[PDB]
């Protein structure tokens, strides 16, 4: 199976690949700082989806709290105290990520703009609850 | 724009993501470590292809050349100076990943076994090549 740190790794370069995907999208349809191209939006947007349908719960074990990956995790332990909440918040995501990759694929600005808030939203919620702030 | 450093973390990131993603498949279809699971094998699959055409050519630029991202770039400089190997090789992969998220979708184990290891042969043509050994 896999070991802890690459567990780690593996958490980390997803976030990381989604981020990347969140601010193209940021860019294109809430700052202006890059030209609307429908063919971009749709391909960011389809790497958030897909990254989020990726079972990305086969990473988490306890046995990753504190493990270096690219850096030291910065999961906090309550994540395995509250999986009613990880649940609700996990779940939406989901959601939230697959209306984001339906919308951007013929969507206009306004449309995306509205389902990339969700997705934002979605993606904060994990914030100060089960990732460490820095 | 995006400094040096983000390009680096961006690109290995996505590389990373890609490959824990082969590896699930590789795991269901060619060493049966994992039950085949249709879901999983295509949700691995989309990722590969979603990240092949998320236009990773905007994190390759000479400046990124020796930068640390997660850790020291294993570009090679020959990557600037083979610009036709390049294109050869990079339409290559974003072909085979798309065909291998449409053979996964709904095809069988060795559909997906003749299609994966086209896409697993486009990413080792980087090798040596593009990429410092290790
Ligand atoms: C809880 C269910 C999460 C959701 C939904 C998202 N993120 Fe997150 N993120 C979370 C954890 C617990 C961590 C720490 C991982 C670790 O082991 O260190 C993170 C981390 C990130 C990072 C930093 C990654 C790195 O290189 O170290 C980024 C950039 C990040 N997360 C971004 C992000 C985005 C853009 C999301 C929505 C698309 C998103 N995350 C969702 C927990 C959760
Ligand atoms: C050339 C067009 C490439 C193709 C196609 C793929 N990879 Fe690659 N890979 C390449 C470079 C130039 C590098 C170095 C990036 C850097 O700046 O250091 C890589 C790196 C990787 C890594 C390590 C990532 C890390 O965390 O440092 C992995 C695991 C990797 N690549 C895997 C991989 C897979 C699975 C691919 C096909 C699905 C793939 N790569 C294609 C160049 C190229
Ligand atoms: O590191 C971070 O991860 C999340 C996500 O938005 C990534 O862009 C966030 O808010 C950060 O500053
Ligand atoms: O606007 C954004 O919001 C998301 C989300 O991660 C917020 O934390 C992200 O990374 C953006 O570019
Ligand atoms: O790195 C960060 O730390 C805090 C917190 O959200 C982490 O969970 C924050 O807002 C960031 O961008
Ligand atoms: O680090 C590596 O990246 C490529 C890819 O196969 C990832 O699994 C390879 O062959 C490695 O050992
Ligand atoms: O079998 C595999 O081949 C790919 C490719 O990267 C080969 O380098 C990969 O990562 C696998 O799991
Ligand atoms: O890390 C590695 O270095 C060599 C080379 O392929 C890198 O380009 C190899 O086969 C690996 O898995």
């Amino acid at each position: 199976a896999l070991k802890p740190e690459d567990k780690v790794k593996f958490r980390q370069a997803s976030y990381t690949t989604m981020a990347w995907n969140m601010g193209k999208i940021k860019a294109m349809v809430v700052d202006g700082t890059m030209p609307f191209s429908q063919t971009q939006v749709s391909a960011a947007a389809n790497v958030i989806a897909a990254i989020a349908n990726s079972g990305m719960g086969a990473l988490y074990s306890p046995d990753t709290l504190g493990v270096v990956g690219f850096k030291k995790s910065r999961l906090k332990e309550n994540f395995f105290q509250e999986q009613d909440e990880v649940r609700k918040i996990a779940t939406n995501f989901v959601e939230q990520a697959n209306k984001l990759a339906e919308v951007a694929a013929m969507g206009d600005k306004d449309e995306i703009k509205a389902q990339f808030g969700e997705v934002g939203k979605a993606c904060k919620a994990c914030h100060e609850k089960f990732r460490e702030e820095e």
